């Protein structure tokens, strides 16, 4: 797999930050900053060669959207998916929650085209709407995917909050093959990981039997003395002191965590697709 350029990931975050500022300060469901975020991401994918779909739904009397991007080619009976919710709460720009995951997934999709990659399994990426309303967008996708298509899914990988300022490195403990793939990449960096325990878009896929996995750097919980010894940072302070706040801005990101988790995402996607 290729190394994902950290500066490219940060540049997508800067574009989302400007979008929030030009649309009343947020990127929330039912507000213009969310559809403006969808338009930015979709334009990059269309230019790279992806076949995109805008999936519309209604929640709370307002129109919502999920963006689906399919890379032409691959075995139609074995599909590998990766995703991230693209909405924020209405209090701020939601840069770590969840511009971080949205940006790592987009840059991985652009890296596939730049490398001229032809995976054995068909690749499909997704950016979810209305996750903050209770996983509304991802539930709409699973509820409307015919069972013949559900059986063709080899796995779903989720990235929701991967750039926390006082980070922990958590790996979901779900499907064994997916978990081992993420854990092995971190072992190669000599960075220890812990099981994710501290409610995201992988839930509706997991509940219908699709194998799932993912990465997380922590939210409102407090980092312990032992976690600070293995990862650095500040014991006694939250992993993210700006969770769901107006301060979840461009300054609310730890560059090392964003870089490692973006690189790990690309490693897992290459490994599990060929
Ligand atoms: N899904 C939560 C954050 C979270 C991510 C991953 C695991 C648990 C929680 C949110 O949108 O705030
Ligand atoms: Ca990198
Ligand atoms: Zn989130
Ligand atoms: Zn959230």
């Amino acid at each position: 797999a290729p190394d994902i350029p950290l500066a490219n990931v940060k540049a997508h975050l800067t574009q989302l930050s400007t979008i929030a500022a030009n649309n009343g300060g947020n990127r929330a469901h039912g507000r213009p900053g969310y559809k403006a975020s969808v338009d930015y991401v979709k334009a990059k994918l269309d230019a790279a060669g992806y076949t995109t779909t805008l999936q519309q739904f209604t929640s709370g009397g307002a129109t919502g959207y999920n963006l689906i991007a399919n890379w032409p080619g691959g075995d139609p009976n074995k599909v590998l998916m990766a995703g991230a919710h693209l909405d924020s709460v209405s209090s701020g720009a939601g840069i770590n929650d969840n511009g971080s995951g949205s940006a790592a997934v987009l840059e991985t999709a652009l890296a596939v085209s730049r490398a001229g990659y032809q995976p054995d399994k068909h690749l499909r990426f997704a950016w979810w709407g209305a996750e903050e309303l209770g996983l509304i967008g991802s539930k709409f996708y699973v509820n409307n995917l015919p069972s013949a298509d559900r059986s063709k899914l080899a796995g779903y990988l989720n990235f929701d909050m991967i750039g926390s300022p006082n980070p922990g490195y958590f790996v979901y403990d779900d499907d064994p093959v997916i978990e081992k793939t993420f854990k092995n990449y971190f072992a190669g960096l000599n960075v220890p990981t812990e099981i994710e325990t501290e409610r995201s878009d992988h839930a509706p896929f997991k509940n219908v039997g699709v194998p799932v996995g993912g990465l997380f750097t922590g939210a409102g919980y407090t980092k312990s003395a032992a976690q600070a010894q293995k990862w650095g940072g500040t014991a006694g302070q939250a992993f993210d002191r700006c969770y769901h706040s107006s301060c979840d801005s461009l300054s609310n990101i730890n560059d090392t965590a964003l870089d490692r988790n973006s690189d790990a995402a690309a490693h897992a996607i290459w490994t599990l697709s060929s």
